[PDB]
């Protein structure tokens, strides 16, 4: 599950350890068969005795030994990555005296996919009438900023030799100020009943976001994440539509991907952003751009707009 890094050899820094009893669990933010993410308040996180709201990831009583390893391995990965601007920020953890708890920041606006669909109908391509700024309409400027932030976050993950493997709008959190945080819901997502994940072998995988080498050879690299980022761009500029609309993942889908069929540009994608999508979807991973190159490309687009 780890292409390059070895989490078993990666230490869990004990500066992260947080007292279990100082958390007050609240509403459930998301849940899968074995794990869940809950909103919570932590008492002694901030130096002054003032409480702050956090999100906590934990396993359910249904979880087995495989999931207990995965949650601890996830904590080691998050601790190894450290805090970054474009990544959801680990705040602490609880590792003894009970089950593993992973504490991160709370992102007020939820996941990006639901945000795009919530904002889709009032989307504004050009400038917002200056009286209408209180409406906080979704604009093309916001979409470009989202692509830029996620590309920077993925560039940082690549620099840490880390492969995301499930990059999609559903795995992007959104905070105040239209700032995105890459995340991985993992076990806290009900992939069993999520139509975006597809039965393949004995796993359920996000096939429509996956590069061919990941589908057919189970190969995950920096450049297979780049492919997923291209699908994410299509999600973004279609305002939250499902990729390859109307095409179920079946034998014809695999042949069409293999033979070079690619999606058309979504209705709201600038031509230069669609140019990025096509290069991300190159059958040859070596011909695909790097995330660092994508950041440079998008940065020039934002300046010239
Ligand atoms: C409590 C919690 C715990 C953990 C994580 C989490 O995303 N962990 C994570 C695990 C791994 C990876 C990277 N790997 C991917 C796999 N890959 C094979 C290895 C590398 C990353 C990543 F960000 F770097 F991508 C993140 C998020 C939350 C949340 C939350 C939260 C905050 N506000 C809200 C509002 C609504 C809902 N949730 N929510
Ligand atoms: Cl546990
Ligand atoms: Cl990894
Ligand atoms: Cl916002
Ligand atoms: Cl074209």
């Amino acid at each position: 599950n780890y292409s390059y890094i070895d989490p078993t050899q990666l230490p869990y820094d004990h500066k992260w350890e947080f007292p279990r009893n100082r958390l007050s669990f609240g509403k459930t933010l998301g849940a899968g068969a074995f794990g869940k993410v809950v909103e919570a308040t932590a008492q002694g996180l901030i130096k002054s005795d003032a409480a702050m709201t956090v999100a906590v990831k934990m396993l359910k009583p249904s979880a087995h030994s495989t999931e207990r390893e995965a949650l601890m391995s996830e904590l080691k990965v998050l601790s190894y990555l450290g805090n970054h601007e474009n990544i959801v920020n680990l705040l602490g953890a609880c590792t003894h005296g009970g089950p593993t708890l992973v504490i991160t920041e709370y992102c007020c606006y939820g996941d990006l996919l639901n945000f795009l669909r919530r904002k889709r109908d009032e989307f504004v391509p050009y400038k917002v009438a200056p009286e209408d700024l209180y409406k906080d309409f979704l604009t093309l400027e916001h979409l470009l900023s989202f692509s830029y932030q996620v590309a920077k976050g993925m560039a940082f993950l690549a620099s840490k030799n880390c492969i995301h493997r499930d990059l999609a709008a559903r795995n992007i959190l959104l905070t105040h100020g239209n700032i995105t945080k890459i995340c991985d819901f993992g076990l806290a997502r009900d992939i069993k009943n999520d139509s975006n994940y597809v039965d393949k072998g004995n796993a359920r995988l996000p096939v429509k976001w996956m590069a061919p080498e990941s589908i057919f050879n189970s190969v995950y690299t920096f450049e297979s994440d780049v492919w997923s980022y291209g699908i994410f761009l299509w999600e973004l500029f279609s305002l939250g539509s499902s990729p390859y609309p109307g095409m179920p993942v079946d034998s014809k889908f695999y042949k069409m991907i293999k033979e070079g069929f690619r999606m058309s540009s979504p209705e709201y994608a600038p031509a230069e952003m669609y140019d990025i999508m096509k290069t991300c979807w190159d059958a040859d991973p070596d011909k695909r751009p790097t995330f660092k190159q994508i950041v440079q490309d998008i940065e020039k687009q934002i300046s010239e707009s």
